[PDB]
């Protein structure tokens, strides 16, 4: 969709795990994500369904991926004031 939401709603007021770590391997990739967190998972079978299933089983990664998704939004455009 090329049409961007020139809107002053925010459409990403809340984001899903699910939503959170496929937008960081569309927006980094498998790689970052393998070597910010330290662990054999992101080189493993590189899957969003089954890196998602190990994030809900090993939650200290996940908290680990939502901060890696901080570490976008502190580099991506920034919302201005209204």
């Amino acid at each position: 969709m090329a049409l961007i939401m020139t809107q002053q709603n925010n459409p990403l007021h809340g984001i899903t795990l699910q939503k959170l770590l496929t937008e960081l391997v569309e927006h980094y990739g498998w790689e970052e994500l393998s070597y910010m967190v330290n662990i054999n998972c992101f080189k493993k079978d590189p899957s969003i369904k089954s890196s998602l299933k190990f994030l809900r089983k090993t939650d200290w990664a996940r908290e680990r991926v939502e901060n890696i998704y901080l570490k976008l939004q502190r580099h991506k455009e920034r919302n201005q004031l209204e």
